């Protein structure tokens, strides 16, 4: 599991459960090709998106469907989605966690990259 | 101007100066059409992107070129850019400040919307 996504809710103080997440990889023609997707679990985590063999160097986009999340909770949101765009670089063994903390008019994201 | 962008640097505790910002608007064919662009000043602020006439309803994407910013400071950062995607003016004109706070492996963004 080289890529995991974790989503937290800053309003309710909880994991963000059942959030749709789509991962795309940038193609040679600069378009975004679907790569993996899923919904966060009760812990706010989305595991099993990809494998070591599939996850090659490149530019990836993680789109978190925050608008649908807030709407399911009855809360008025600002963003259409949260988008995290990054380069995967093979500098020895690495596992990537893309984490996001959501509020209705703000989000924060960090990368936790470990060996 | 109804759209302002402000960027801060969380490593230095300073405005993020000379950050390139590109704004796109979703077209009727669902592609991202260029809308406006500029760069942050010595205060970290970007004024004058657009006008009340040009800033119509739509879905907008504000791309903040964080990688180019860090690279100019001699730092290899994680993200390619920070992306802020939102529907604007759906209930009439508003003024939007899109703020971002940058670190090499993380960013936060918030919107301040006023009438
Ligand atoms: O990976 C985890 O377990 C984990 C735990 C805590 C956080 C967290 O508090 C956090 C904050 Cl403030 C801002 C932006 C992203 C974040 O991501 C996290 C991720
Ligand atoms: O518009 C301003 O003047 C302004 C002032 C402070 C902040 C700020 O601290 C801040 C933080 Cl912590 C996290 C994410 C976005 C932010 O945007 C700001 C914007
Ligand atoms: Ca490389
Ligand atoms: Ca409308």
């Amino acid at each position: 599991c080289p890529l995991m996504v974790k989503v937290l809710d800053a309003v309710r103080g909880s994991p963000a459960i059942n959030v749709a997440v789509h991962v795309f990889r940038k193609a040679a023609d600069d378009t975004w090709e679907p790569f993996a997707s899923g919904k966060t679990s009760e812990s706010g985590e989305l595991h099993g998106l990809t494998t070591e063999e599939e996850f090659v160097e490149g530019i990836y986009k993680v789109e978190i469907d925050t608008k649908s999340y807030w709407k399911a909770l009855g809360i008025s949101p600002f963003h259409e989605h949260a988008e995290v765009v990054f380069t995967a670089n093979d500098s020895g063994p690495r596992r990537y966690t893309i984490a996001a903390l959501l509020s209705p008019y703000s989000y924060s994201t960090t990368a936790v990259v470990t060996n």
